[PDB]
């Protein structure tokens, strides 16, 4: 029985072979910003109201035009197949069951339409190529298999320097391959470009600065996510979580503001929600459950979330995710 | 001999069996707002006074209508009889004995008249209850058998998440009951319906917002006590410490403000005065104090405490309690 | 050879008994006002200036109507016989010969006028005592003597909670004695009743309310020394060094300014008077290196401060201590 | 292969004696400022732009006439024949292969004529000396053998107190010599007459007041370098990276502003730049690349270094150094 996600963290750690685990927990440079996106976590604290109405506390929202079970999703993970047999299929099944949307990658290890048919309303996180066309055609691949959101990553006009990579020598095994089929650098022109090649949300993944959040809500994005990607790319890129207040006050409600990077908890989703995000997205924690155990550790880790989320918003007084954004913060000292 | 209030935690390590120690210690979560508690207190330092006139130092506050020996009662503890045979009533004979106004608990393992029976002018704790008509039968109780205030507890709707009892599978012996005898949340209209039932001064525990402990005043109480649960409840709930400066100005002497969490010295109590608090509670420390050694055991915390706290008070140039909350502080780093 | 003021407290703890050492080194309470006033200097940077003459760098100042070679005076500190057989003459015949004022105590092992008699312009620490008569003969006794400056220990209504004495069950050895030969708080009234007593500068020593250092300059005291007893009176007492700036402006040359509390260089000279002090006290360093060596350890540890202090103002663009306190700071984090 | 500065930190720890490694690692006193160098960089997070066009990302700046493939130059470091048999030459190769600005020290272990012979438009650090002629000797020597800018070092008016030094009794072995042939405090008259003797220009490093920096554009100075020198002169001293962006508003593009101390990746390179650099120093990284392999030892840290540049640029949505000059910062806690 799993009763934090640190539980699964150990027990991937014991399964996975070395320089797979290092894949996942890795970040870029000396890690900095890897480590930043805890230390922000950790001097956020809460205050909670007390009193309210608890009859019928609700961990719902509505989101691309979709009831989600929580203010949570599944952040994209390239080569699920890494971590389990299953890969993305076993994660994608527990999302939908859980009622959380799934972030289906451009590198996934199983084909994008395999995965959504799986079902659960799933989202689609799209890279800029090379060959522009490629990726216009993922989208509209995406679109036709059912997704319900582009996520176009905007961080990533190449793949940091990932040092334990490097010193590991790590490369995929011959049996996990990019099942969809490099990097081009995309600009608010391959922005436009998406935009006008479907009619889904589109979410740009990867904004820190507040003036590329105000221009992303004047560009048509319809979310944007707050996100250093896991302190995989720039070394010394400032924890989203950091951000969060001021893009949030900027855009003023003109999209979806999401965050990720070091959600460890239901309390840690209380205080994205707290600071204004409408939802996070989770990322090593579902492959560590993935690695434990499959689908079924997936479930249980969503369960436990879930918990967690909700023992989390009626302790801080909301009986909604609404109530839980108006609540107030204060930095303390870890 | 006792010389700190730490000498009694490692004497309460060495007898108590390790899964009650952890019910004891323990506290929500990452257990992040139990070891907050602490840092916050450590990082507050007081500006004393000097060449004052210091012939009659009194440590003696005036509150809710009775006369304490020092700004400080026993913090309600449930389930006593879990670290000695003699449970509350080892405790309440000592507070009794020190002058210290003591917590009876609604899950107290002595029943609240036999423990009210000790004298020494006792307080109430009331949880409310699924059943409404047991909370308010228990407030009628309380104060037939002579209790003086009802500490309403309103950050409980339910228990945190104690991952230590969990992990231990901790429950209660056969022989350790609830001697009184489920959590209903509260609400402003359970307070007003205890406020409606009673005479004595209702005070809330485990306010933490500003604007709550206003609406506090408003509803009528005589206190409240600005706590985390001692980071039992929300784990990232702000400690009471660190809202106490605000939460003293903006009631502006409306009703009394205790304060408590991590309480472990005079020097403590000072800092707490210093900061605005009308008194402190003290839990664990009380506990540590009854597992090493009974009555006595907690007879001789008593006195150390009021021994720093007396010595606090001279060495800040400060002859009353009122003196001690005119004193500043300032934030440092430790 | 001695290269920094901590070989001679690696020294002095090889030679002392652990109880002795104890005595010296330890602080009231939890030792947090002790460790913060390390914290406190270690936080502070000096910006230097470039480019300035420096072909004539003295160290030298004027306080209470004579030279000193060094911005620095030796503090009271009682019973020097127990950390040397020579005791307080051993270290006044130091101070003397490099030009450093010594404060004479009220609890010195050697009497008064034999330290006295050494020469050297010493000063005198009062306690004020439950007969004023004997204080006020002390005064007297000082002055008839050849003391140059009453320092009057201000913030010692009592000795504060000293942990590791009453751990070790510390107590004086036979043939250490209060050779001039209990406390009674001193007032503001005993303040006036000293300068009535005397033609010598009153100093006050532990001030750290800025109301205090004011009401000390309009009661005539002639300085203060902004202190919190080396951490072993008010444990929580905030360190000198976090006042001294907002003191120096408030008294705006009405009295000298001195600071201590965890000097141990010349760099923490530079950065106390670059905060506004007209002068620090030594206290434990110079015991470490009468411990290690006498008389001539402290020689050597106050040619070592010498070369120290020279070194540092040259670095920072200073030809004189006037210039350093024209520095000024940052706060950093260490 | 050396993925990180690190992996050179480690090489040269290996090879070098012992006495040599703490001459090169060292700094004075309690080394609080070298370690505060690395503390203040840690502390500044970028906050990365995106979706900015990056077909011709360029590392390249003009400073002092000369276009420079990266914006950093190699510190001047003393008897670069301490760390490798080939010292100053292997060194001033691998600058000159890398595009790099090699700067030739007064304290050269090879005279600056042969290195300047090596090519790549190098620059040459001064130190006044008592016999001022003998500094304005070296002025014309550096000028006539092609040197392009003159780096007078303007906080060494005396050595720093080198404890390490101190306690391993280290001198220069017989075999390193001071190639070119003591010091004299340098003041403003000193820097005119430079500034007179030479149509080169006149950079002062180890500038941090900001008065002092404003005082070198009046002064006719063509740059200045924020520094400490390392934490090898004042304990205590701030770090420039602490009061670079002060400076840089102050002189509000009067001259080129350097800053030095702890720059040990791109990343760092890119946060020097973002507080408003027009270029870095590196000094310890160059000579632990030559103790660990020579020549091409060296090659291999500059072609790292250059990597990192453009990584973290790209990463931040930076096509030019002027656009990282751009960026914004936000401090956090480590
Ligand atoms: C192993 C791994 C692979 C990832 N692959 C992608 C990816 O292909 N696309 C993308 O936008 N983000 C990718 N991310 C970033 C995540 O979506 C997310 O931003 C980061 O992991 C969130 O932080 P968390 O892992 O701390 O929860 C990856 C993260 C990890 C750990
Ligand atoms: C073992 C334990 C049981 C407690 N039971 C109750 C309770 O029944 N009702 C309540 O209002 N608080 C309860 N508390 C909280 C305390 O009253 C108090 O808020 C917290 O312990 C204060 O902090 P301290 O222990 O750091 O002094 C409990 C605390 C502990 C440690
Ligand atoms: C062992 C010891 C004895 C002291 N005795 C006295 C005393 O009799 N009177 C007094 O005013 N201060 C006394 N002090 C305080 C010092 O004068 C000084 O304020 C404190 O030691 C300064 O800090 P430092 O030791 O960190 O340099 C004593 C300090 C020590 C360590
Ligand atoms: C061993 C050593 C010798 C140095 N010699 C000189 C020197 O002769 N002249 C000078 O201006 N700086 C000298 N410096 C200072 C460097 O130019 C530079 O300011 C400092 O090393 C920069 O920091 P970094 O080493 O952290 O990169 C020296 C530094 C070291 C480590
Ligand atoms: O973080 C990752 O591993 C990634 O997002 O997939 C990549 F490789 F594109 F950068
Ligand atoms: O902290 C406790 O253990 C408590 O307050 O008694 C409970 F259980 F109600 F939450
Ligand atoms: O600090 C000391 O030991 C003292 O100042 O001498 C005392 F005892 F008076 F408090
Ligand atoms: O830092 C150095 O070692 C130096 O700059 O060369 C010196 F010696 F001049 F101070």
């Amino acid at each position: 029985t799993y009763v934090s996600l640190a539980d699964l963290e150990r027990a991937a750690r014991d399964v996975l072979p070395g320089e797979i685990f290092d894949f996942l927990a890795g970040g870029s440079g000396t890690e900095a910003s890897l480590v930043a996106n805890r230390t922000a976590l950790e001097r956020v604290f809460v205050i909670p109201r007390m009193l309210r109405d608890l009859t019928d506390v609700t961990t719902e929202i509505d989101i691309f035009g979709r009831r989600a079970a929580l203010p949570m999703a599944v952040a994209p993970v390239a080569y699920q197949r890494l971590f389990h047999p299953e890969g993305e299929l076993a994660v994608a099944r527990a999302a939908r069951d859980a009622g959380v949307p799934y972030t289906i990658c451009t590198l996934s290890s199983v084909s994008l339409e395999e995965i959504a048919a799986v079902g659960g309303r799933p989202w689609f996180q799209l890279f800029w190529l090379r060959d522009e066309k490629r990726s216009l055609d993922l989208v509209r691949r995406a679109e036709d298999a059912g997704c319900e959101a582009i996520v176009f990553t905007v961080d990533v006009p190449w793949m940091g320097r990932r040092l334990r990579d490097m010193r590991n020598g790590f490369a995929l095994p011959e049996w996990v391959t990019a099942a969809n089929f490099e990097f081009a650098p995309a600009t608010w022109e391959s922005v436009e470009a998406v935009r006008a090649h479907t009619d889904l949300p589109v979410v740009l993944k990867g904004i820190l600065a507040v003036e590329d959040a105000r221009r992303a809500v004047d560009a048509g994005a319809g979310g944007i996510v707050v996100s250093n990607h896991g302190g995989r790319q720039l070394d010394g890129a400032v924890p989203g979580i950091e951000m969060l207040g001021e893009i949030v006050a900027a855009v003023s409600g003109g999209c979806e503001v999401l965050v990720d990077g070091g959600i460890r908890s239901g309390g840690d989703v209380l205080k994205a929600t707290a600071l204004g995000a409408s939802a996070v997205l989770v990322g090593r924690p579902v492959m560590w459950a993935l690695a434990a155990a499959g689908q079924d550790g997936v479930r249980q880790l969503l369960e436990l979330l879930a918990e967690e989320v909700r023992d989390a918003m009626g302790l801080a007084g909301c009986e909604s995710v609404g109530a839980a954004r108006r609540l107030n913060t204060k930095l303390g000292v870890v």
